[PDB]
């Protein structure tokens, strides 16, 4: 059912904050358990980081936040650890929104990761690779850089296919820094190739940057890997 919170993210068009607090509340009465101040705290963090996206027209950033909070509380006790990459995302978020530093923001994120169990083996692992690819930038891509590192980690067994989903697109962040847009694009349509991962989504790609590029600013070369690894991501859980 998390193609469920994938696919609606995909869909565009206050709209998407109304939208998103009844997925977050629909997730929440779908699980049954009561939230806790640690989860309503962490909502509210959510909520006001998308609010702060909707005031500066940031849609792409305002639905990526939207997202990780109904998928927090949907692996709220399914995946306790993977509730955990979501919320430290958030509170990254936050503090790097407050002038922290990275090693700061880093060290916060690791106490999240660990009550929510995560062995310190990969919490230091996850720690090495995050701040090598984070000093290389918003505080947006700050967040998402590094927690993206920690999930290719934990996604040892469970998931292990998804790693490589993880692996590309940290691979391809690295190799399209200097590339341009439209190289970005072809490098990403590259790596969806060498993967496979079928057709149609090599399209849903060129429908969502042409989406972002016929209305509004054109995004940055990080967001083309951002918006490619969602597509690859709703085709693999398609094909399970
Ligand atoms: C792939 C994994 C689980 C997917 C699922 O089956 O629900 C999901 C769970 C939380 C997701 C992360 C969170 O949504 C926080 C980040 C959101 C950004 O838009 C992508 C990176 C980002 C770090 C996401 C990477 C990946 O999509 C994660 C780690």
């Amino acid at each position: 059912p998390s193609a469920e919170i994938f696919e609606d993210f995909l869909d565009w068009y206050e709209e998407i904050i109304e939208s998103t607090d009844k997925r977050v509340e629909a997730i929440v009465e779908e699980l049954g358990g009561e939230l806790t101040e640690e989860m309503k705290e962490a909502l509210a963090m959510a909520r006001a980081a998308m609010a702060a996206f909707e005031k500066e027209g940031d849609v792409f950033r305002l639905a990526s936040v939207g997202a990780t909070a109904a998928l927090m509380v949907w692996f709220h006790l399914r995946n306790i650890p993977l509730a955990g990459i979501a919320r430290a995302w958030l509170l990254m978020l936050a503090q790097l929104e407050a002038g922290a530093d990275v090693d700061t923001a880093l060290a916060a994120a690791a106490e999240v990761l660990r009550e929510y169990g995560v062995s310190e083996e990969l919490v230091a692992a996850a720690a090495a690779e995050a701040r090598a690819l984070v000093e290389s930038l918003t505080p947006f891509e700050l967040a998402s850089l590094a927690a993206l590192a920690a999930a290719r980690l934990l996604f040892t067994a469970r998931n292990n296919p998804l790693a490589k989903i993880i692996q590309a697109a940290l691979d391809l962040y690295n190799r399209t820094v200097d590339m341009s847009t439209e190289e970005a694009v072809e490098a990403a349509l590259e790596a969806m190739k060498e993967l496979g991962a079928s057709e149609e989504s090599l399209e849903r790609l060129k429908e969502l940057v042409e989406s972002a590029r016929k209305r509004g600013i054109e995004l940055t070369p990080f967001e083309v890997a951002l918006l490619a690894y969602y597509v690859l991501v709703l085709d693999y859980l398609k094909k399970s």
